[PDB]
């Protein structure tokens, strides 16, 4: 049916990574979005000038900032501007909307202008009040009982928990279901705790985090690269019929590029493969 529109509030918008946010939405009047997991709402803003200064970001991600020059940033922004958004809550979490949002700044060393949208998104404060439109969406769950493996990197890590919370607590589905992620090192990894406990109860649910640049305070021992690789290496290369799995992928382009080629190549059908495509 025709889009729906709401008024929001701003309830947080906490970094949970260097450079994403999770921005939750409180709707108004008690009201859900009847949405599915995977799905989207496009987020509005009006004409403004917002400097980057003035953002929140939380105390363990300000070295990065200073080290990107992300202070100096301001973005105006002269007419209305919509952006379609992912939702990172699953349908049973009701009366808000929640995002993983990458703050899209120029390129180190460009003059081009700040990304719209998400340097606005990176100003808002408990309170604000943001409009949203919707539900939309594509990038769904095919409905067998195949096994499902999901593939994520950066905000793509948004429908990729609506996805994983929908098959494992509303559908409470016993499909073999695997989560790769992707990131630079532990700082940038975020919902760990929610996937551990997942997985705790879940025993058709398995998930791994690899790191392409772990940090000396990670400690780390598990797995590293890119994604791409690791999923290959540490499980596709011996699975017995992959081209039988579902892939679900939601990443940065390059991320998309590597793995949609990693399984092409291992004989895996296009038709298996389902990409949510943020356009970067
Ligand atoms: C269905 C769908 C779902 C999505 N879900 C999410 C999600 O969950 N999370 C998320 O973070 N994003 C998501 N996206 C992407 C999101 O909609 C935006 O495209 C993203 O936030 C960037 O928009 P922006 O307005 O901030 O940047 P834009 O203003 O569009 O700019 C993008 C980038 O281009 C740079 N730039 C500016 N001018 C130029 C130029 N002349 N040449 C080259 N580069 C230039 C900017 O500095 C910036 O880095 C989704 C997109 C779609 C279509
Ligand atoms: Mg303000």
């Amino acid at each position: 049916g025709p889009v729906k529109k709401w008024e929001c509030t701003v309830e947080s918008n906490p970094n949970v990574a260097t450079f994403i946010k999770e921005l939750t939405l409180r709707l108004p009047d008690g009201e859900s979005v009847d949405f599915r997991a995977g799905g989207y709402v496009q987020l509005e803003c009006p004409p403004h000038v917002v400097e980057y200064k003035d953002f929140d970001i939380q105390p363990e991600y300000r070295g990065d900032w200073d080290k990107f020059n992300m202070w100096r940033y301001v973005s105006k922004v002269d007419e209305t501007v919509i952006r379609a958004y992912s939702m990172a809550n699953y349908p049973e979490e009701q009366g808000v909307v929640k995002f993983n949002i990458r703050i899209a700044s120029p390129p180190p060393g460009s003059d081009l202008p700040p990304g719209q949208m998400s340097s606005w998104v990176f100003n808002l404060k408990p309170g604000d009040k943001v409009t949203v439109y919707g539900p939309f969406g594509e990038f769904f769950a095919k409905d067998t009982e195949a096994e499902m493996v999901f593939i994520g990197g950066g905000a793509g890590m948004a429908p990729m928990r609506s996805h994983i919370f929908d098959q494992l607590r509303r559908l409470k589905s016993n499909r073999k279901i695997s989560f790769w992620y992707g990131a630079r090192s532990l700082r940038e990894a975020f919902y760990t705790e929610e996937y551990d406990q997942l997985q705790a109860e879940n025993p058709n649910f398995q998930w791994h985090l690899a790191l392409s640049d772990p940090q000396p305070e990670d400690n780390w021992t598990g797995l590293t690269g890119f994604i791409h690789n690791v999923l290959f290496e540490n499980y596709l290369k011996d699975h017995p019929a992959p081209e039988d799995c579902e892939f679900y992928m939601c990443g940065p382009p390059m991320m998309n590029a590597a793995v949609i080629k990693m399984l092409t190549d291992l004989g895996v059908e296009r038709e298996n493969i389902l990409l949510d495509d943020f356009g970067g």
